[PDB]
């Protein structure tokens, strides 16, 4: 299986997710309307590990400049094709450097859960602290606290669209101190026939604590609040 | 991918042909005044292929004597667990040779579409020909013909039985003069995980004429009725 979010799992991406119900037309809303709460006059936002484009591609009817980074090239291409006029770079959340600040950096859908350890968890912070202006705010969606997660979840839906009908099904199991989290998926339509596909990933499991420290270690006030656009919460951090 | 019935893809049928909503009480009870309609004193039957045996299990409540054929060891013994008090054939519907007669021979569910020419097809229907009582009745449920088959057609269904989920999914292309249906299968549990499992077969497209010449061949007379238990119509024969 793959965990690099490339060919045909990346072209599955938003057909899966906005299956299993994700809005992230909402979800911008109220990032939106987060960012203005603690930086009332914010107008530019980078949104880290920005797979696909989604939130991006709303976030541009609430600020008026957006940007991206992402890892993987198979993502950014398809980020931007949906953000034509917004500079999106591929690059690696634990180290990149893009010579200016934003009112918001987020990094949202858990994506910070791709990193391996507390040092680049505090890695990735210090670099979003090097891109976020001083009256500015980062805002992070973490994985689950070890706590929080069920191992032996299991997430099965299908949907159609154009023809084409998407089975996927996950399953998930503690490993060390992260996720396991395997996925298959099933693809048929008229013409092109069935095909099976597979990826796997490691989320990490960091604990309140080890994100907490990532923040502070990064010059970053933060704030933790439970619920969130996935029920995993919302971490801000706010600079000085 | 396996095409004979057998390993996991042998103990998933039941669940997902329940699961899609077959109804083999309502089937066996159709099939069972369809017999009496043509042999009203009608007292045992044979189930060709009979697969899990669920027509059996529902047939043995209408018929006094109910026996099988199957040539899939593994479907087999499922059908010998689910009617332990009835005999069981491990055969083959092409030649098999059981020594006495019943009131009727049944072949349902396109079975028959596992054979290829019209010399099986022949040769089947006279083996049902030589094991039906003189005022009896052969019933055998066709695959679709050639002309009404509709290639490109996908089937998906979940369904979830003891904590397990079980997503299978069919794509069917006109290969030549059979139906290729292709069918995978995602099955997930929180204990067991993920696996993924497919199978293939040919189906054979035979035409009406086809499955009237293998009648009358074997000295059946034949009516077909369309519709029938699956859509793809029923053909009965009587001695004669
Ligand atoms: C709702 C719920 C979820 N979980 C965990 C179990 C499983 O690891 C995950 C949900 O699985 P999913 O719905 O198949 O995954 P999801 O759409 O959330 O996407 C997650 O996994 C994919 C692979 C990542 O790209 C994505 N960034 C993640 O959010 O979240 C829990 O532990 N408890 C819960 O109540
Ligand atoms: C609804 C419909 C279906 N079909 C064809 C398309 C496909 O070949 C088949 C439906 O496939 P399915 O629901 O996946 O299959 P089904 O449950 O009927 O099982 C069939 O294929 C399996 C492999 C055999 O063991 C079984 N003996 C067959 O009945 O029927 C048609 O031609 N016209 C139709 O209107
Ligand atoms: N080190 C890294 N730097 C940047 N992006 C990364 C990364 N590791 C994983 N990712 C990206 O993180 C994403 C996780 S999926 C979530 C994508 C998007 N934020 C959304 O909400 O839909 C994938 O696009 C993956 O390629
Ligand atoms: N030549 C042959 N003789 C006997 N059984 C056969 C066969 N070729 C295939 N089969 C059996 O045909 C069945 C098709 S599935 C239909 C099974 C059952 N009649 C039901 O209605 O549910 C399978 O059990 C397969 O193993």
């Amino acid at each position: 299986p793959q965990a690099d979010y490339s060919g045909e799992i990346a072209e599955l991406y938003d057909l899966v997710h906005q299956g299993k119900g994700k809005d992230y037309h909402r979800e911008a809303a109220d990032l939106a309307a987060l960012v203005r709460r603690h930086s009332p006059k914010a107008a530019s936002l980078l949104d880290v590990a920005c797979g696909t484009g989604m939130h991006l591609r709303h976030l541009a009817d609430s600020f008026g400049t957006v940007e991206g980074l992402e890892l993987s090239a198979d993502m950014l291409a398809i980020a931007r094709r949906r953000n034509p006029d917004a500079v999106l770079h591929h690059g690696d959340m634990r180290d990149f450097s893009l010579g200016r600040r934003f009112s918001a950096v987020t990094c949202m859908f858990s994506s910070i859960g791709a990193l391996a350890g507390q040092a680049e968890l505090d890695a990735a912070l210090e670099r979003f602290a090097a891109h976020v202006l001083p009256d500015g705010v980062v805002v992070v969606e973490p994985w689950w606290f070890p706590e929080n997660f069920t191992p032996g979840y299991v997430a099965a839906g299908t949907v159609e669209a154009g023809g084409t009908t998407v089975t996927r099904v996950s399953h998930s199991s503690r490993e060390g101190e992260a996720t396991r989290i395997e996925v298959h998926y099933l693809v048929a339509g008229p013409d092109r026939g069935i095909t099976h596909h597979e990826e796997s990933h490691r989320i990490t499991l960091f604990t309140r604590e080890q994100y907490e420290r990532a923040f502070t270690a990064a010059g970053l006030s933060v704030e933790f609040m439970p619920g969130g656009p996935s029920g995993r919460g919302l971490f801000t951090g706010l600079p000085g």
